[PDB]
């Protein structure tokens, strides 16, 4: 399958193809996440979840928060792929999280976008400043963190402030993805998807893990394509026969967009390709 990476690259047509995949991605309504009420829970027009495969709130007022559940059956693992989440959406992302028992969560944006303004911070930065989410009734500590040269994990206790039972959460930042275009090496991603799998935090004893960037289709993408590729490599007689293409557009049945430029798409075929010759080893 690096053969065959060798012949795009030769060929150039790594736009080819990928166009092929916007062309052939299904499309689904998300009524939804287009009704009036919602429009500001959403942080992009044109990045919406389908209505099949949405993630619910349980709480009373409005069940809509911009995430998906993708469920991928053959590799037997679930991703919940989501926006960055907004200053008015950050009670809602983590009442999700609450929800769906997720143990890990995997952010690949910068909060600084490039050098451009601070996102709103959906975490706690100090330990003794804590936060509480008036609107879904929950709190969230920062318990510690541990700054690496690629990636950051924190550890946080989000607690439920009606039951008062609580939960340790796994925050993994990837704080390396350059501002334009796409790593020249795929291996401190890999490495940090590996470190997220060590964590537990992909586990299917847990809820599934909550992924996202800036609109959670694209650098998200990533991690949950190479995830899953690696995972079907593993699990087939024959690893020989995993197809990217066909993975992402299995993926594109539950959220749109996956892999947002030809560039993202030829590091996803790269990750895989010297991920499984490591996980080969
Ligand atoms: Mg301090």
């Amino acid at each position: 399958m690096e053969k065959e990476f060798e012949q795009i690259d030769k060929s150039g047509s790594w736009a080819a193809i990928y166009q092929d995949i916007r062309h052939e991605a299904s499309d689904f309504p998300c009524r939804v996440a287009k009704l009036p009420k919602n429009k500001n829970r959403n942080r992009y027009r044109d990045v919406s979840p389908f209505d099949h495969s949405r993630i619910k709130l349980h709480q009373e007022d409005n069940d809509y928060i911009n995430a998906s559940l993708i469920k991928m059956e053959e590799a037997q693992r679930s991703y919940i792929l989501t926006q960055g989440p907004l200053p008015n959406t950050c009670g809602h992302f983590w009442e999700m999280v609450w929800e769906q028992k997720s143990r890990g969560v995997v952010m690949l944006n910068r909060v600084m976008e490039k050098g451009s303004l601070k996102w709103a911070q959906y975490w706690p930065q100090k330990e003794e400043k804590e936060m509480i989410f008036e609107d879904t009734n929950l709190k969230l500590t920062l318990i510690s963190e541990d700054i690496k040269s690629y990636y950051t994990v924190r550890q946080l206790e989000l607690e439920n402030l009606t039951t008062q039972e609580t939960r340790e959460i796994l925050h993994f930042h990837y704080t390396t993805w350059p501002d334009f275009g796409v790593p020249e090496s795929p291996a401190s991603f890999l490495n940090f998807l590996f470190k997220v799998r060590e964590s537990g935090s992909l586990s299917p004893e847990h809820g599934p893990v909550v992924v996202h960037c800036s609109a959670g289709i694209g650098r998200s993408g990533t991690f949950c394509l190479a995830d899953t590729c690696l995972l079907l490599m593993d699990k087939r007689k024959d690893p020989s026969s995993v197809d990217i293409k066909k993975v992402l557009l299995e993926m594109r049945k539950f959220r749109m967009g996956l892999i947002q430029t030809a560039d993202q798409l030829r590091f996803s075929y790269l990750a895989v390709i010297e991920g499984a010759k490591f996980i080969m080893g």
